[PDB]
């Protein structure tokens, strides 16, 4: 984990949210696949609650889009201060924050409620309360103190398990530990690479661990979930870049019984 | 009696039209704000989003009567006609819209506008396409007058007579009184071929409007007038419907009370 210490976080924002991974033009692409799959869950609306956690948020809050209006109190972490830093460029509108904006709007135009993405980062930026400092490995992973409601009444986490893990049960220990967090009868939605095994960040190369559909959902049960949906999307190949080797990307929709 | 004087009036005043000045006034919030939907901006891209989704306005040609330095009338209608022609009297006018057609960094910004039309027609699609079809269909920019018997002038390039027709705020805009308004409808209706139509936008009730120096003369209209001059021209009224300005949105740039969407279709 000290390969994290190296990670450049306008590089990897760079390398996944700008063109092409980040052209979301094209609904054939990872980037609307990756929104629809949130937008559908939330659009049940038997995700809900009050509060939210986005497990190992880095410098992104695509993955908060669509919820945003189904918790009120949303709560993001990540292990580096330099994400924080940047994800509070963009929670204050400061100078240099990224620009979200082609997300935002292509959220509103998947929910399909006729929102303006002003209302919609508004909104987000809004219940985003606090942003967290944050480490998986640990078995309270957010510390003794912790500003954070719990139990929460859901989980989000996108591209971090499989991406702090050396293997396979490491990787189910960390599942293990940020379900604690997890209300009993609340909600994950995960999503992470598959078959990846490393990705580049600037000067870093973070070492991934290759898992697969059936391995996840495997872990989700041992973690005691019950899955509710396991969706899949394969990379095409112009969006092999060369800023990793992810095969394909799974979207899982699991529920803590 | 002559209508040469009041024209020239007209002519004359438009002179001092500001491109820029109208746009700040009525394109730029609070107008401009997209964001409520009981905004005049959401509810005419709405009706012309709905208007084009029936399906049965459709053709190879479009003609925008007066387009102004704007291309938000044509947002939803790109995606129905292989050809568009766009137009106006001013040339400042028209020099605008080409500044926005080779997509410099001077020209306006529409993309507000580019995606809530995106937003309303519900096909996914994203702004940057929508505007790249509409710039690749806009095939040119001509000069117009409405109050010539051929507004675009004889031998016109304009194919003619073209399938459909949209015009936003302009007769009234540009006509003194009812009798020039029905006459300049009954000029650019010369223009639409019989069984086609024509999509019509403009002030309710208005008197005069701001484009910077220029304080511009507008004859005010009722949605009556506006639905007998149309019958008048040789229409059948599909459709006639009315946004009444809120408190706020009256800002001082016009004295508007509302503003009309007119759909209808040329008898033939
Ligand atoms: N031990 C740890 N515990 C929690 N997060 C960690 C961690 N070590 C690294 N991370 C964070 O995990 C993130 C994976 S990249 C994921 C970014 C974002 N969620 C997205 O969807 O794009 C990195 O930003 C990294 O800082
Ligand atoms: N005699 C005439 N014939 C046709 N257009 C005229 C005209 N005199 C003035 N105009 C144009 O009428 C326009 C009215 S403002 C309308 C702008 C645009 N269609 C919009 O929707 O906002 C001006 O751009 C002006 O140049």
């Amino acid at each position: 984990a000290s390969a994290y210490q190296r990670f450049e976080p306008r590089a990897y924002l760079r390398n996944n949210y700008a063109p092409p991974r980040g052209d979301l033009c094209n609904p054939n692409g990872v980037g609307p696949w990756k929104l629809r799959c949130l937008a559908q869950t939330f659009a049940t609306g038997e995700v809900s609650g009050r509060t939210l956690i986005d497990i190992g948020s880095g410098p992104t809050v695509y993955q908060l889009l669509s919820a945003c209006s189904h918790f009120e109190d949303i709560t993001m972490t990540d292990f580096l201060e330099v994400n924080r830093q940047e994800l509070g460029r963009w929670l204050q509108e400061e100078p240099g924050a990224f620009n979200w904006s082609m997300y935002s709007q292509h959220a509103c135009l998947i929910e399909g409620k006729g929102e303006c993405w002003q209302d919609k980062e508004r909104q987000l930026r809004a219940r985003v309360k606090r942003v967290l400092p944050i480490d998986v490995h640990q078995p309270q992973p957010l510390g003794a103190g912790s500003p954070a409601p719990l139990p929460a009444d859901a989980l989000v986490s996108a591209f971090c398990l499989e991406a702090v893990s050396p293997d396979l049960a490491s990787f189910q220990r960390a599942l293990d530990h940020i379900t604690t967090l997890l209300r009993p009868g609340g909600h994950l939605l995960l999503i992470g690479a598959l078959e990846e095994s490393w990705y580049l960040a600037g000067e870093a190369r973070l070492t991934v661990v290759p898992v697969s559909e059936e391995e996840v959902r495997e872990a989700l049960v041992r973690s005691g979930y019950k899955v509710r949906d396991l969706r899949t999307y394969i990379m095409p190949a112009h969006l092999q870049t060369g800023v990793d080797d992810v095969k394909g990307v799974f979207f899982a929709w699991a529920q803590k019984v």
